[PDB]
This record gives structure tokens, C-alpha cells and sequence, in this order.
């Protein structure tokens, strides 16, 4: 079975910096795209960050550009967001997801579990 699990993350003060992980198994986790999303409250889940299989292609949205950072990790399986410069505007909860295999559409993602992000004084 394919499963994510996330962890790091937490509590941080304004303008601090925090690095979520998502460890990845039950798949060939280089043969697929990877992204991370997050849920603030009252809003609609959106995407932060996305990752082709290789590491060769990445996309942020304009909220995060040159703050944070994705990576992954293809030996041990594992997909990374660094976060610096937190804001209080970045606090929720993050989720990182498997995309499908081509061309899929989004229903056939995989979710991790999510996990919280807040940030304050």
C-alpha cells in the first residue's frame, strides 16, 4: 500500500524557519511528482510546491517564491519543504501528496496525514 507520512513542522515565532518531511513507501518513489499543499482555516486547500520525480522541475507558488524550498531525497525515499521568513499568513496545515501516474487526474492523488505549521509571537 502506498503511504505518506509527514513530520516536522510545528511551532515557530514570526520570521523564524521550519522544515517539513514526508517519508514515502509502496512505490517507486522517483517514478512519480510530488507536491505539498496547505489548509488554512476557513479557506480552501492550495498548493505551495511541486517536484517531478528526477528533482529536475520544481514550481512554488508567487506566496512562497525565495522563501521556501522543495527537494527530495531518491535513495531514501523522502520529499522536504524548507520554510524561511515564516509569517503568520503561512499558518496550516500542510500536506504532502503522491501525484499520479500520467496522465491521471488529481482524484488519483495520494494525501499524507497533514500536519501543523503555525506561526506566532
Amino acid at each position: 500500500q502506498v503511504q505518506l507520512v509527514e513530520s516536522g513542522g510545528g511551532l515557530v515565532q514570526p520570521g523564524g524557519s521550519l522544515r517539513l518531511s514526508c517519508a514515502a513507501s509502496g512505490f517507486t518513489f522517483s517514478s512519480y511528482a510530488m507536491s505539498w499543499f496547505r489548509q488554512a482555516p476557513g479557506k480552501e486547500r492550495e498548493i505551495v510546491s511541486a517536484v517531478s520525480g528526477s528533482g529536475g522541475s520544481t514550481y512554488y507558488a508567487d506566496s512562497v517564491r525565495g522563501r521556501f524550498t522543495i527537494s527530495r531525497d531518491n535513495s531514501k525515499n523522502t520529499l522536504y519543504l524548507q520554510m524561511n521568513s515564516l509569517r503568520a499568513e503561512d499558518t496550516a496545515v500542510y500536506y504532502c501528496a503522491r501525484e499520479p501516474r500520467i496522465p491521471r487526474p488529481p482524484s488519483f492523488d495520494y494525501w499524507g496525514q497533514g500536519t501543523l505549521v503555525t506561526v506566532s509571537s
